[PDB]
């Protein structure tokens, strides 16, 4: 298993998502976010991969989310650490990585997000805390998988 973070950057009626213009799951829109180094914690990692691709400061990140990713043949897992970054600093700005772009809640394309987020970006919007495990037969396909909500990490 691998550590991963993931960064919501939410305002109360909109969200900045990021077009991943490289890399693993490029030419979706997706939160901020990157595998978490040795010597930092998931929480710094966080905020250093999100000042990294979206040019924004934190003061702090809310907990939010937990969720392995599992890809049929293949033992690599993906734990990965979800956070709403609530407020933030500075100016939205394009890296190599990321572009980001404002959706207004309700008209978010999940269509083009990865096919999990549709399923537990409802708790995020309703600030229920979740934990979950999603299995990939591909990229476009879920195979398996279970969601449910937590009091707490
Ligand atoms: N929304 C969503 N995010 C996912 C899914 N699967 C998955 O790995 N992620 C997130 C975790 C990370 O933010 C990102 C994968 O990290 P990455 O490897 O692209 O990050 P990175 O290149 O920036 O890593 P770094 O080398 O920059 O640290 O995608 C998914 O199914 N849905
Ligand atoms: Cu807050
Ligand atoms: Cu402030």
């Amino acid at each position: 298993s691998r550590l991963y973070t993931l960064v919501l950057v939410l305002q109360p009626q909109r969200v900045l998502l990021g077009m991943k213009k490289r890399g693993f799951g490029a030419g979706r829109w997706n939160g901020f976010g990157g595998k978490v180094q040795e010597g930092e914690t998931i929480e710094d990692g966080a905020k250093r991969e999100l000042l990294e691709e979206s040019g924004l400061s934190v003061d702090t990140l809310h907990k939010v989310g937990h969720i392995s990713f599992e890809f049929v043949g293949s033992p690599e897992l993906m734990d990965v650490h979800i956070f709403s970054a609530d407020h933030v600093h500075g100016t939205p700005t394009e890296s190599e990585e990321m572009r980001p772009q404002w959706f207004q809640l309700d008209q978010i394309p999940f269509a083009d997000l990865w096919p999990d987020d549709s399923y537990w970006f409802p708790l995020l919007l309703q600030k229920k805390k979740f934990c979950g495990h999603f299995k990939f037969q591909d990229q476009d396909t879920i195979l398996s998988y279970s969601l449910r909500e937590v009091d707490s990490f």
